[PDB]
């Protein structure tokens, strides 16, 4: 009885086995436009993806996360909020069963279609899993999504799911360039919070940009036809795999832009 986001398993049940659920700082959270300071001291986002090096794709019961070649200094994040250099290690999403939902991160309660997250590990701390340990371990650029035009970037993505449909099952991918994924401005929010799903670990720098990409239809419906279940169990539709907004508590949103 691990946790999911079905009946019997789904967010509200998290604080039982993941007690910091209801904690000071949980992600997502609800980005109140009118409320969140400009803040003149915060930097642009620096972004090189340039060398990212991707190697695989995996279906891992609750998303597939796209993954990199972490173990040198290739595709980080810096910049905007950030003190030092996060390294990206993989970037995954969550969606909806239907198209007026599925992003975790909300714009004045808002909901978009489905939500990117480019996750990002601080090098002071030489690993993934000694920075989840640390309250600026991470750096998670959330991207939000529309259904309209297709996202060309995003086909090669769309058209290996089909060979990963169920839990546990991994393909190669290489050569994926993230730089496809960006929408054109930089701008965005910025809060100190959480990992969104178990073990919602305190160690993100959350940074949301503003500008929505837009992806297609077929896109998104080709995401609504992976599995959460393993193959040869009763097929459980990948839909539906976001945490809902959490409270805000006594933290701060800043906007890079006025
Ligand atoms: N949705 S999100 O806030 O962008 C986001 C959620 C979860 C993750 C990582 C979850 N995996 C782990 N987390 C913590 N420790 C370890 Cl040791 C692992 N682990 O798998 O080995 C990364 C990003
Ligand atoms: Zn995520």
């Amino acid at each position: 009885h691990h946790w999911g986001y079905g009946k019997h398993n789904g967010p509200e049940h998290w604080h039982k086995d993941f007690p910091i659920a209801k904690g000071e700082r949980q992600s997502p959270v609800d980005i109140d436009t009118h409320t969140a300071k400009y803040d003149p001291s915060l930097k642009p986002l620096s972004v090189s993806y340039d060398q990212a090096t991707s190697l695989r794709i995996l279906n891992n019961g609750h998303a597939f996360n796209v993954e990199f070649d972490d173990s040198q200094d290739k595709a980080v994040l810096k910049g905007g909020p950030l003190d030092g250099t996060y390294r990206l290690i993989q970037f995954h999403f969550h969606w909806g069963s239907l198209d007026g939902q599925g992003s975790e991160h909300t714009v004045d309660k808002k909901k978009y279609a489905a939500e990117l997250h480019l996750v990002h590990w601080n090098t002071k701390y030489g690993d993934f899993g000694k920075a989840v340990q640390q309250p600026d371990g991470l750096a998670v650029l959330g991207i939000f999504l529309k259904v309209g035009s297709a996202k060309p970037g995003l086909q090669k993505v769309v058209d290996v799911l089909d060979s990963i449909k169920t839990k546990g099952k991994s393909a190669d991918f290489t050569n994926f360039d993230p730089r496809g994924l960006l929408p054109e401005s930089l701008d965005y929010w910025t809060y100190p919070g959480s990992l969104t799903t178990p073990p919602l670990l305190e160690c993100v720098t959350w940074i949301v940009l503003k500008e929505p990409i837009s992806v297609s239809s077929e896109q998104v419906l080709k995401f609504r036809k992976l599995n959460f279940n393993g193959e040869g169990e009763p097929e459980e539709l990948m839909v539906d795999n976001w945490r809902p907004a959490q409270p805000l508590k006594n933290r701060q949103i800043k906007a890079s832009f006025k």
